[PDB]
């Protein structure tokens, strides 16, 4: 039966750095790209939608535009990996990766963000 | 493009009563049951999972045990309707209905629950 798994369910990252969080799913030697759907979101903001083997940019959230991409190279290994550059305090929260490949499943990932005072203060008046 | 829609995105219900919330999805011609997946959850608890045309209760949250059913009659109309009997204060919150049928999509529904004092008080301690 179809199942998504996470190697890690918690990431602790530094304000200003780059992050890759991952969802694994089974591919039996070889990917059928036509049938694959990958959707990632955080608190109901869309981050990427990979359908018919291509990213759809239209429905991506503001926060994420050209900061967030799916590492397409990994897909044939059964790895939907999300890369986000220049982490902000507001990137902290619970992420879900939703995968349709025959079956469907999803998983959740918690992101914590450490930040120095000047950064936390700017966010404190948001 | 495949889309799930909600006729209503907010329900206000009374403690002790029965609730049916709804999610529409497109069905052309005849319904293909083999391909259909319907999943409902609230705050990461599984409520029902209908796959290969059958409910799988093994994975159900114990809150919902024998209170929750999917109206199977409605499916061929393109309606995934969830019924919960004997609504409790703890059933208030955000529900998501997730559907795979060719494409995949989800929607969100908020349920509020009115309750009298005696009920709220018992919940206030437990
Ligand atoms: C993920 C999914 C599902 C899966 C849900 C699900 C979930 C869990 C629950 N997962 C865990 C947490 C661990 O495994 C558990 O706590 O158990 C268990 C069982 C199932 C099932 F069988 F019902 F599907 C159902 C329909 C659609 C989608 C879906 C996929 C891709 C999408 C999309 C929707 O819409 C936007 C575009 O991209």
């Amino acid at each position: 039966a179809f199942t998504v798994t996470v190697p890690k369910d918690l990431y602790v990252v530094e304000y200003g750095s780059n992050m890759t969080i991952e969802c694994k799913f089974p591919v039996e030697k070889q990917l059928d790209l036509a049938a694959l759907i990958v959707y990632w979101e955080m608190e109901d903001k869309n981050i990427i939608q990979f359908v018919h083997g291509e990213e759809d940019l239209k429905v991506q959230h503001s926060s994420y535009r050209q900061r967030a991409r799916l590492l397409k190279d990994q897909l044939s290994l059964g790895n939907a990996a999300l890369q986000i550059t220049d982490v902000k305090l507001q990137d902290a929260g619970v992420y879900r990766c939703m995968i349709s490949y025959g079956g469907a499943d999803y998983k959740r990932i918690t992101v914590k963000v450490n930040a120095p005072y000047a950064a936390a203060l700017e966010h404190h008046h948001h």
